[PDB]
């Protein structure tokens, strides 16, 4: 089961940012509100010149609010695709936090927001083309993505920015870099084709083994350099490392190399059969996710 | 694009507590000066059918331990109501949200806050199936994890407390009155659920989603009426369709009637024959109408 980590710590950090007639979400940490620079753009169909929109900017055009309650804007700086809006009071519900840049294969959580209010929470994976499969409509921009580490530290890593012509979603980190360097402009960009995250598929077959599902298991083995060479030719990523699968291979007796071979055979399809109710290989769950949901670690 | 989501969990996170009796531990929900929790926590360690009326009579308050975020609460009294206990504590939860208690019906969607030792670790949306079970993810210690919904007015509906995992892996809970959904027992025995029925109302919503995303290779021009479909749905593992007109918002945007979609379900019954609908290779009943219209239009 795909899960999101709980969002209360992040809910208190989501504000409403208004510039003229355009509204989106921002993230209030200390006395800074970070939001997509789309909010200062003019209503036009052309490509936006953001340097010019920044220069002709009026601080009194801003309206930043938390649950119907208005914060005073002190200043605004521009960093890549985001704005840093300094305000006259710090957020007293600021959680202990860091900023981290996601890597393809990472999982995290979206808190989907509209006019500064959370409406929904779900776990996503950052894909190898640096997009996610989320759900957003108009207004969602600035919805944050986060992870909660074991110590309680929240990692802020995503601010929603665009939905591509394909439907895949794209945002930036809090430095202002867009993931995959997509343009926060109204132009059709076509993302490159998604690879299966071989690490997640391996986690899922181990999950299959712990659930007593073994009809698919190959007796034979293929090693890492062999698998990765085959991966580059078949819409799959390289496998990370065998040692980091230790806790799942200990509990199962089945080495990673055995599942790599099983991925080559089952690549051709199942033949009407299931594997945990799925009819194709599952890209969806990482190893950490598999491990926390069967063992609580 | 349909993504199974949970409603925000923050207001529920402040009501979760650790409830301990002797050495046994589970979770509960603290509202006002009451903590509700499964009565299993006062069971004795004995592999036979628990005598809950006797274990209640031998119960001793000082054996209870109830804490929020490590901060312990004093128990003042305990009463048993079906399969849950109501524990009175000597201070009120200041973060008690406006709330009611609702019993779910088959087909209802709601949200689980998966909890262990009084700390939330995960949140997800679920649908109550026709066999009064849910497909969730829980390990030992999760008992008492709450199920909830948030109404448009901001009222949290508390509706579920996790009790048991059946041999098949499906999950059963109780509501806050103490009733177990499906009249399952909260005993370490072997009970077997009935076969699950595909939720026809959600398959209709799902097929509407597919049309609004431009996936319509499956679409039937044939119409079958509600009566005809309900009769067919019996013999093939689907529920009846409740109504038609609640989809009118979608019928208008696609030009397709509900009767075409029910003919399409009979036509799509076996499988898709290689093709897919929104990447799904068989019919999908995860999303309700309300989910589809909200995620796609914000209503
Ligand atoms: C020719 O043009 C295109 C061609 C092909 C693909 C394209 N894609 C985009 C795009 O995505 N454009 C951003 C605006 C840019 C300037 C950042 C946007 O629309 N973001 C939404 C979130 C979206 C709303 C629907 N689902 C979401 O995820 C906001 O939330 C904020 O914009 P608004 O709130 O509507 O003002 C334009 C475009
Ligand atoms: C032994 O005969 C059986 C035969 C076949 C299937 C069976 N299933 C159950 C059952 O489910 N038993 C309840 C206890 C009582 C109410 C009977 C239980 O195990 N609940 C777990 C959650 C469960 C645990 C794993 N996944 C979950 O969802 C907690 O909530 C924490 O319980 P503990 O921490 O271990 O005290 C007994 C049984």
């Amino acid at each position: 089961k795909k899960m999101a980590q709980p969002s209360g710590c992040v809910e208190r950090c989501v504000v409403r940012v208004c510039y003229g007639s355009t509204v989106l979400n921002g993230v209030w940490l200390g006395d800074t509100v970070t939001c997509p620079r789309h909010v200062i753009a003019p209503s036009t169909t052309v490509l936006i010149d953001y340097d010019h929109a920044y220069s002709t900017m009026r601080l009194h055009n801003f309206s930043v609010s938390h649950n119907g309650v208005f914060l005073g804007v002190v200043g605004v700086t521009m960093h890549g695709s985001v704005l840093r809006i300094k305000v006259s009071q710090s957020n007293v519900h600021t959680p202990k936090h860091v900023f981290k840049t996601l890597k393809p294969g990472d999982s995290f959580n979206i808190l989907a927001c509209y006019e500064g209010i959370a409406s929904g929470v779900f776990g996503v994976n950052l894909r190898t083309n640096f997009t996610i499969k989320g759900s957003f409509i108009n207004g969602a921009c600035g919805s944050p993505g986060y992870n909660v580490r074991n110590d309680g530290t929240v990692e802020f890593c995503y601010l929603h920015q665009i939905e591509l012509g394909s439907g895949a979603h794209v945002g930036s980190d809090f430095t202002g870099s867009v993931y995959g360097n997509f343009d926060d402009q109204p132009s059709l960009q076509v993302e490159s084709a998604n690879l299966m995250l071989s690490d997640n598929v391996v986690a899922f077959l181990y999950a299959a083994l712990l659930n007593g599902c073994r009809w698919w298991l190959c007796s034979t083995r293929v090693n890492v350099d062999g698998f990765n060479e085959w991966a580059m030719a078949n819409g799959y990523t390289s496998v990370s490392s065998v040692e980091c699968y230790s806790i799942l291979a200990a509990k199962t007796g089945v080495s990673v190399e055995q599942l790599l071979a099983s991925i080559q055979h089952l690549h051709e399809g199942f033949g009407g059969k299931n594997i945990l109710g799925y009819s194709s290989l599952c890209d969806e769950f990482t190893l950490a996710e598999v491990v926390k949901q069967m063992y609580g670690v």
